[PDB]
């Protein structure tokens, strides 16, 4: 019992924490075989982030103006190229610490672990999820770029996010390992306001059975709804309209629990109109939404 | 900015988890150089549990008895003993991935984090703290006994916990790496109430400075206190009571935001008196206590 917010242990990806500098700007890298991917905006001085012209700015750029560190020991650059808003160098080294990994492009709504770095070393990781806006709530720093988020089954590694970009009201923007930015954030100094920041539904209620499983109940009422009449509460309170596809993955939750998905639909309703008067669940006084079903169901039942 | 509940990166303690085995039950172990550390209670059938003689269960072990198993090779145990509530397990091999490490036994109201492992493999990790009634409130299953908690300074790990139980209350009950539980609890399948659940006064002070910091000010007034009134409000809302020696840990955070210690007592006494009124801090709806001072400075700057 207990519910955290649980981040994947971060061993494989901080094996491929590596420091890329160039010029006079220093920030993190990936490597895995032998490449290292980084932000793009690693070849600008302050200046230049004002009005990029990343192109102009790399060819001015050769193999050996990318320092990259790994630890302590130095890797030779024998390639460079720019997939987007990433910078991709090949070293002449595989990583020998190269996990099984794969590059997704996640959804909003999905969750993923950050190891949020400076000058390659890993200060800590975090659980987050990519908001509905297409940005992520994170912990980050000047330095922190190129810092990944990744989800892990087994021990194959899904990097799906690369810290890039801190907006001025505090939220962050990123790319997935290919260099496309989630959302329409460019990496630019530029002010760039975000979106609605809706509340991922399907995620609230699987965090409201986390917290059946686990003994907090007190919000489970004597009603039902409907997903129409439940998109309409959740229209007024800037909620993720629910599908059957949100329904259908909260399956195996309500399974597990016997409590109907629109039964519990019913107490997200009430919990919504009412607030929870001073109580709490699961030790959170709001409604939790960065616990997908699935990551419910995993931290409920041990997968490792 | 951003603030997050943040863990230690967990790579140098996955590379220390061992699955242990002795006749039909499984733990987790930790191995440092060459030994493996697990709760006693590996050698306990469920029968065992609710009254064991643990030396008089020990009598009837050998070292063949105590699997090891890293990864997919197993350990070769060469001698056992009993630590109070731990098992050292001497193996033939040196764990060529131990970090360097401390054992400390850890204050209550300090943080760690907790790489929450089944049958050797982690799932997990997160941040916890352990509470002022030496308890902590994880997130374990069946299995997870043997995971550990732990800090780490720079290369250094301090291991300061070992997960043995579960109370009935659904919280966690433990030990240092001496195997000395932290609290009263003893490791038998019995009732064993905690006490109350006090609120770590100076780490949500401390929270509220990181709060300040990343641009959340709602909360600060025109009113200033003592460490006596504030402790009077404190004792009322079960609340650590402030000392001096919390208010010099302070010091650094009161130094960064120029918000004088008592200052910031004052708007947390406000916070206490009237509760959020339906805001929220750092995006918690309610007083976060599981940052310590030193969380607060080493996240705010970027400490890897
Ligand atoms: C200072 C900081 C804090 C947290 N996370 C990231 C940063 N850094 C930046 O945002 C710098 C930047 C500016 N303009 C466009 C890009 Cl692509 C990057
Ligand atoms: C089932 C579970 C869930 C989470 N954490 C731990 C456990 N396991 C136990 O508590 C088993 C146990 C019983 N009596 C005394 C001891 Cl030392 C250990």
């Amino acid at each position: 019992s207990g519910f955290r917010k649980m981040a994947f242990p971060s061993g494989k990806v901080e094996g491929c924490m590596v420091q890329v500098t160039c010029g006079t700007t220093t920030l993190n890298g990936l490597w895995l075989d032998d490449v290292v991917y980084c932000p793009r905006h690693v070849i600008c001085t302050s200046e230049d982030m004002l009005n990029p012209n990343y192109e102009d700015l790399l060819i001015r750029k050769s193999n050996h103006n990318f320092l990259v560190q790994a630890g302590n020991v130095q890797l030779r650059v024998i390639g460079h190229s720019m997939q987007n808003c990433v910078l991709k160098l090949k070293v002449d080294t595989a990583n020998p610490k190269t996990p099984k990994y794969k590059f997704v492009r996640i959804q909003p709504g999905q969750t993923f672990s950050v190891l949020a770095c400076y000058n390659g070393s890993p200060s800590g990781v975090y659980q987050c999820a990519m908001r509905p806006n297409f940005t992520i709530k994170g912990s980050f720093l000047n330095g922190s770029c190129g810092s990944v988020g990744f989800n892990i089954d087994y021990d194959c590694v899904s990097f799906c996010y690369m810290h890039h970009m801190e907006l001025p009201t505090g939220v962050h923007a990123g790319t997935d390992l290919e260099g496309n930015f989630y959302g329409p954030f460019v990496d630019r100094q530029t002010a760039q306001a975000a979106g609605t920041d809706t509340t991922i539904t399907v995620n609230v209620l699987a965090w409201l059975y986390a917290a059946v499983i686990n003994g907090d109940r007190w919000f489970l009422n004597r009603f039902t709804t409907t997903l129409n009449d439940f998109n309409l509460v959740a229209m007024k309170y800037n909620y993720e309209p629910l599908t059957q596809d949100h329904v259908d993955i909260l399956g195996p939750l309500s399974a597990q629990t016997g409590i109907a998905v629109l039964d519990m639909c019913a107490s997200l309703k009430e919990l919504l109109q009412n607030g929870m008067n001073g109580r709490t669940i699961l030790g959170s006084a709001l409604l939790e939404d960065e616990f997908t079903p699935f990551d419910v169901v995993r931290q409920c039942s041990g997968v490792t």
